[PDB]
């Protein structure tokens, strides 16, 4: 089951990802209005945290409702269940939940993945962007059986 | 427990999907028109996720593009035995068209359903019925290969 989990959220986050970078190279809009547009679609997403990162590795965008997430991707442990892998696990931040009181499933593990994104300058593209997709739905199934 | 938390999973997607769409369809600045455009823009770009809106008297106002009408299948809709609370249904059919070929084809035809009142009040009434129908094929193909 710990592989079908895997094969769920990398399905998932290629989709994202295919959104995401289409976004941020949409022609004909500046950076301000694809980052409003991008916001819009992570926070329709709800169980996303994402973070752009220029070419330096400075980071120039990240979701509102948590800290950067790149604050823990250095510390992130590859993922053993992701056949191909390039995904990689993160033991945080926690993301902040409002809307439906207490008792709400707590989002603080995530599987990550990052891409190339944005316009190219020039041929190159500037930014790359990291994705977090919320885990922990799978993890309190694995963690209540044992 | 597997199947009852694939449900759970689903269920979730569910809830998210029907409060965005309730969101959309009684939304206080807009024309019943801007409305549906609205819906029309955000569920064509759905990847695995069906939709039929039908009006005060049961018929579709809207359907999605890649399918026939999930509302036409309401007459073979069986009880989810692995949702435990509500009115969730599993649906046999139809089959979702999706791009490409081989080993990166989605093949969609099964699907968790349920469905709730939606759009502005008419007589103390809303004027819609919301049908939402979310993938389940992948769920379907884990358990189909561990049984051989
Ligand atoms: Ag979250
Ligand atoms: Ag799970
Ligand atoms: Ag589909
Ligand atoms: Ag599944």
């Amino acid at each position: 089951v710990k592989v079908h989990f895997a094969e769920q959220d990398i399905n998932d986050l290629k989709e994202i990802s295919a959104t995401l970078e289409r976004v941020l190279n949409h022609p004909d809009e500046t950076q301000a209005r694809r980052l409003m547009t991008l916001e819009d679609i992570v926070s329709g997403y709800s169980n996303v945290l994402i973070s752009l990162a220029d070419s330096q590795g400075k980071t120039v965008y990240h979701s509102p409702g948590a800290p950067d997430i790149r604050e823990f991707t250095r510390d992130a442990i590859p993922d053993k269940d992701a056949q191909g892998g390039e995904v990689y696990l993160l033991s945080g931040p926690t993301m902040m939940m409002p809307g439906h009181g207490h008792g709400h499933m707590e989002h603080s593990n995530w599987r990550m993945i990052n891409l190339p994104v944005g316009p190219l300058v020039d041929g190159k593209p500037i930014y790359t962007l990291y994705i977090a997709l919320s885990i922990d739905f799978h993890l309190h199934y694995i963690n209540d059986l044992m």
